[PDB]
């Protein structure tokens, strides 16, 4: 039946499916915002969610592994096998895209690297103000003005395991962890300041299959400058900026800016 659900996979992992109208169908897997500390798959927005499956695309919005319970690496990992488990049990080797917002970009772009060696590439690829290395959270962002204290965020749990944040409560963690400088600590990055793991080289991303990318001008989160990068080094691929937005403009489908920009990514979309 085609209905929205939720599947769990062998590893924990579930995935919330929301069917295309028709058979055969082709298939986005899209990976949530929060920093891979906080958040949810359940942040899709209605409109990116209809853009895709208007276009005959079923989405797969998945779980990933949270820092600082889980470290980036570990994450990394998990996110491949359970790549593996959705492909075996759903997308079973049928054409797929990826979709990724902001930390969801990172994720997606380090998994094509690692499906590349499995013989899975992506059609295509959607960046919504995604990163290809670590490096710019060396330096100073102040996101939220407000001192959170250690007291609002002792109730938030960093020791087990966790899938899904759906009511985004693990958020102060993350702001906490940046304004306290413990960041790449949650995370698990290393003490000497080389990520070089953690980064992706020219080189590779010469290698990806095509990639729509937007990011806003404005964005006080993750400099821009990725995004132009993952558009323009990525080949047959699109950069499409906003301008005078906040990060995570996705929170805001109704602003005539973004409005815009899924009618670009639509077409982009037709066009695979």
């Amino acid at each position: 039946a085609h209905l929205k659900n939720n599947q769990t996979l062998a590893n924990g992992a579930t995935v919330t499916i929301y069917p295309t109208t028709t058979e055969p169908t082709n298939y986005v897997v899209y990976l949530h915002g929060g920093g891979m500390i906080y958040g949810t798959k359940s942040d899709l927005p209605e409109e990116l969610k209809e853009l895709f499956t208007s276009n005959g695309y079923t989405v797969l919005a998945l779980d990933y592994l949270l820092a600082p319970n889980t470290k980036i690496d570990h994450i990394l990992r998990t996110l491949t096998e359970t790549f593996q488990l959705l492909n075996e049990e759903i997308i079973q080797n049928q054409s797929f895209g990826l979709c990724g917002r902001s930390a969801g970009g990172y994720l997606m772009l380090q998994l094509t690297k690692q499906l590349q060696t499995l013989n899975l590439t992506p059609q295509f690829l959607v960046n919504f103000y995604g990163y290809t290395d670590l490096e710019f959270i060396k330096e100073p962002r102040k996101l939220l003005k407000q001192a959170i204290s250690a007291k609002e965020i002792a109730a938030i749990d960093q020791t087990k395991p966790v899938w899904d944040d759906p009511f985004l409560s693990r958020y102060l963690l993350y702001h906490y962890s940046i304004q306290q400088a413990l960041l790449p600590h949650f995370y698990g990055l290393p003490e000497n300041g080389d990520w070089s793991a953690y980064a992706l080289s020219d080189e590779t991303l010469k290698t990806f299959p095509p990639c729509f990318s937007t990011a806003s001008s404005s964005d006080e989160e993750v400099p821009f400058r990725y995004s132009k990068k993952i558009g323009r080094t990525i080949p047959e691929s699109t950069f499409k900026a906003v301008y005078y937005l906040e990060h995570d403009f996705l929170k805001q489908t109704k602003d005539p800016s973004v409005i815009t920009l899924f009618e670009q990514l639509d077409s982009w979309l037709k066009e695979r």
